[PDB]
């Protein structure tokens, strides 16, 4: 196994992964890493299998039918799997915890919205279709793109959104177009 976290490139304690070779803090990984369970096997190997079971889950979709699909277990993993893609960059840190916004010449979102705050809310199950959880991601971005204007910050939001939208494309199979 890995001597750090897959998620954030640190060591410390760390989990280790029976199926692949990955290692995680606790809380690094999503869900959090389950109490007993011996072997355990981690999100990158419970999406994979997922794929394995149903080839054809890799054939192309539309977002608007995706979007829609009611948050049923495969789903909630799958959104949870995702989060922690955007997570594994580092420059997720500066969304992860609750922004504030006192900047002249801006205003604040009337929504904030943060990467922990969507965390918690996919662990309290709060969510009822993928819809719900995607759109406050994008929400993050957006947010971030309005208040920082022509500052060159905001492209931190659109660096962070293509890891994003990219990893959406890929997880849930997205049809590829140009
Ligand atoms: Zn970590
Ligand atoms: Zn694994
Ligand atoms: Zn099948």
């Amino acid at each position: 196994n890995s001597n750090i976290c897959e998620v954030c490139n640190k060591w410390g304690r760390l989990f280790c992964c029976d199926t692949c070779p990955r290692s995680f803090h606790e809380h690094c990984h999503i869900p959090s890493v389950e109490a007993n369970k011996n072997p355990w096997s981690c999100i990158f190997c419970r999406i994979k299998t997922i794929q394995e079971r149903c080839p054809e889950s890799q054939s192309g979709h539309q977002e608007s039918e995706v979007l829609m699909r009611q948050m049923l277990p495969e789903e909630q993993l799958k959104c949870e799997f995702l989060l922690l893609k955007v997570y594994c960059d580092s420059k997720s840190c500066f969304f992860a915890s609750e922004p504030y916004y006192n900047r002249e010449g801006s205003q604040g979102p009337q929504k904030p919205m943060w990467l922990n705050k969507v965390k918690t809310s996919l662990n309290e199950q709060m969510y009822t279709r993928v819809e719900g959880f995607v759109q406050d991601m994008r929400l993050i971005f957006h947010n971030h793109k309005e208040f920082y204007r022509e500052d060159k910050f905001t492209r931190l939001g659109i660096q962070v959104q293509d890891i994003f939208e990219k990893n959406f494309r890929n997880i849930f199979a997205i049809q590829e177009t140009s």
